[PDB]
């Protein structure tokens, strides 16, 4: 019943069906582990197929307080209230939850996207206007018997996946689940201890990988890297792929790269390995990212004599973001109860006949350094 409860469009997030209000109003809601506010369109907008109509809900309560949330991409403002909320293809429960009713927005809603709101699944510490605004998942756990854990299987124009609330579905992964500690409960903050491209260590002090934090963020498309790390990674991927020369704009995500249909030279692009801090001192495991993940297909019938891609690795001034292109093809367990994130190869894993995405360990390092930036 919870399997295949996510849909989406490539590059535009993954969403789950929800209802708000009494009687229930059905909305599609983007699943975002990178923020902590539940917010829904609540006024007409050119890109909204539908919106929350507070006047039609008998259970709506105005909190008489406005709220503004600026993401990396897009921003919105709205009015806080509470109302009853369900998830038709999740646990059969009804929870009263905080809801920001979006009345104004800028570059938030996406033309043709199919979602009308966002579900911030991270912790209260980053909720706006402040941490007293209890996030949705906290309310769900407090009000029901749902275990304090959820798991995401994001699959690679239309895409799909599963959000399993309150548990782990073993049919969605193979091999072992490897856990990395949640360093601080605000974002889902983790620690990267090593980065390799084409098996070659980037050779930086490991704190650079976590400047100034590293997070797991289903609401962000790309792998985003601190400038120093980004520049080193791009240099190494360029070197690996030097049999072909792409315009500088491709590497900056400003331009597509296109090949005749069916002829994408996957083999010239390297595998990227991200080593995550283990649960035991100086131990780690790695997740390996194939080019089928970090070259994001851009669907466009106009260009359809070709396969065209955007480089889905980009620069960040706010730390590492392991976004959707990293999560796709892994089964990712947000084990809040035990303050850890689990990774396993998912049933929808990425692979060709030569290489496959992997989650593998353990690895040991002799270096005693804490890789946390703070
Ligand atoms: C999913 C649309 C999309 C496409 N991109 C990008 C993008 C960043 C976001 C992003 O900011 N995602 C938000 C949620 C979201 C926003 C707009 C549309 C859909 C989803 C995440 O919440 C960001 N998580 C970290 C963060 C940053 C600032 C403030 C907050 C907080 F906590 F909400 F205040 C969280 C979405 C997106 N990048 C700039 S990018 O490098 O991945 C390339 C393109």
């Amino acid at each position: 019943e919870m399997v295949d409860n996510l849909r989406g469009k490539s590059g535009q997030g993954y969403y789950v069906e929800m209802t708000v209000g009494s009687p229930p109003q059905t909305l599609n809601i983007l699943v975002d582990t990178g923020s902590s506010n539940f917010a829904v369109g609540a006024a007409p907008h050119p890109f909204l197929h539908r919106y929350y109509q507070r006047q039609l809900s008998s259970t709506y309560r105005d909190l008489r307080k406005g709220v503004y949330v600026p993401y990396t991409q897009g921003k919105w403002e709205g009015e806080l209230g509470t109302d009853l909320v369900s998830i038709p293809h999740g646990p059969q429960v009804t929870v009263r939850a905080n809801i920001a009713a979006i009345t104004e927005s800028d570059k938030f809603f996406i033309q043709g996207s199919n979602w009308e709101g966002i579900l911030g699944l991270a912790y209260a510490e980053i909720a706006r206007p402040d941490d007293s605004l209890e996030p949705f998942f906290d309310s769900l756990v407090k009000q029901t018997h749902v275990p304090n854990l959820f798991s995401l299987q994001l699959c690679g124009a239309s895409v799909g996946g599963s959000m399993i609330i309150g548990g782990i579905d073993h049919s969605l992964y193979t091999g072992s689940l490897w856990y990395t500690p949640i360093r601080r409960e605000w974002y889902y903050e983790v620690i990267i201890v090593r980065v390799e491209i084409n098996g070659q260590d980037l050779k930086m002090d490991c704190k650079e990988y976590n400047y100034d934090k590293s997070i797991v963020d289903s609401g962000t498309t790309n792998l985003r890297l601190p400038k120093k790390v980004f520049e080193a990674a791009v240099k190494s991927i360029k070197a690996a792929s030097s049999t072909e020369k792409f315009p500088d704009g491709f590497w900056l995500g400003e331009q597509l790269v296109c090949w005749q249909a069916g002829t994408t030279p996957w083999n010239i692009f390297p595998v990227i390995s991200l080593y995550l801090m283990g649960e035991v001192t100086q131990q780690s495991f790695r997740i390996t990212i194939l080019p089928q993940q970090y070259l994001r297909p851009v669907e466009d019938v106009a260009t359809s004599q070709d396969d065209c891609y955007k480089f889905a690795i980009s620069q960040s001034s706010t730390g590492t973001v392991m976004g959707a292109v990293i999560m796709e093809g892994f089964y990712v367990v947000f084990d809040r109860a035990r303050k850890r994130i689990g990774f396993a190869v998912s049933a929808c894993h990425v692979h060709d006949e030569f290489r496959t995405a992997a989650v593998e360990g353990p690895f040991v390092t002799l270096d005693m350094e804490d890789c946390g930036y703070n």
